[PDB]
């Protein structure tokens, strides 16, 4: 191919036959690692914090969930800036950040293969804050007693990744009403 | 009112009124290993800084639990009790791997401080990895293989099978959760753990 890294778009789907999924970006090769925790964008060093937290990505079909590397700056990264580390080796793309205050930023870099990943088939993850104490499929519930009601009572597949004020991810995935899978991640949530 | 009891008998009731541990259902939460050291059978064990995969189906339902690995030169009978440095029950025993003859090795989770997943109406199978691609049920060399079965399952898909999941390991190396149904792939879970037990 003859772009190496490509941000994700609906029109680049044929890229999955060909390039490695990262979160947010496909990449023909294996990426390297951070080294040193630090990354390199625009010529500039930036040291890497020891806190990480679950960022996830559409592709148009697909999700790509991962815990990146929590990168705190007091400057804005373009988007799709290549970041490198100290070996000057493509660690990856610049992904969407958060500002945090006026002159305060915060990047999440995914690390090589090194951290939690997980790829969604044809789901389109949605986040939103837990406001019951049970989850369970796309519902939400007060008790056990509420649950079993639902369950006996009771289209398409669906991802949920719950979260309470960003921390406790939680990730269901669900298919015609019932419960595929129920993980706790015990990480923060990006964003 | 049997408020600790292991998976394998009269799940209806327990399913119902109990928490899923990783091998047992408890009616109250349990209390977390303190100062990385387990008691069982009056005995303290150090807590190593290890962890690993397991799971234990209950029937039904599988789960999938990150646990924390503790060294022994003496066995632990399935089923015992185990406690915390408070004299706080926080699970019991499972089962556990034999390395050496005076050496054992036990998975003993920490509440629910570490990974947990619920797998529903599921049994999962563990299964040492062998090629590159992991997809529905398949593995496959590289990524025309793989859509060689995408596009041929497109077309005629005779696989009513269900709901599977699928743990997979190089030599007990990077625990990887495959999720599939009716020859569809799922999800693709990266734990980067090993994987514990006799495998
Ligand atoms: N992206 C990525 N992130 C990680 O954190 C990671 N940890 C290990 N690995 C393994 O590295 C090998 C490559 O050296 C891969 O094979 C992979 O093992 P696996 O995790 O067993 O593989 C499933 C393949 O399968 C890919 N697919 C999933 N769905 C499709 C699809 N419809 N069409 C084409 N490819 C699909 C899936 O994206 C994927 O492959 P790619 O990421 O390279 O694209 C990782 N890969």
């Amino acid at each position: 191919s003859m772009e190496s890294l490509a941000p994700f778009g609906y029109n680049k789907v044929s890229f999955k036959q060909t390039h490695h999924h990262y979160c947010g970006f496909y990449s023909l090769n294996i990426l390297a690692n951070i080294i040193d925790n630090v990354v390199v964008v625009n010529g500039k060093q930036y040291p890497v914090s020891d806190e990480t937290a679950i960022d996830w990505a559409y592709d148009g079909v697909d999700t790509i969930v991962c815990e990146k590397r929590l990168v705190y700056t007091e400057r804005e990264w373009p988007l799709h800036t290549p970041i490198y580390n100290i070996n000057n080796q493509i660690v990856g793309l610049v992904t969407h950040g958060v500002q945090l205050s006026s002159q305060e930023y915060c990047y999440a870099v995914q690390d090589g293969f090194n951290l939690y990943n997980n790829h969604l088939t044809g789901m389109n993850l949605i986040v939103r804050e837990k406001k019951k104490l049970i989850a369970y499929a796309d519902r939400e519930f007060d008790n056990k007693s509420e649950l079993q009601i639902y369950i006996e009572e009771t289209l398409g597949y669906g991802a949920i990744l719950y979260h309470v004020n960003k921390k406790n991810a939680q990730l269901i995935l669900h298919n015609n009403g019932l419960q595929i899978s129920n993980s706790r991640l015990r990480k923060n949530v990006f964003g």
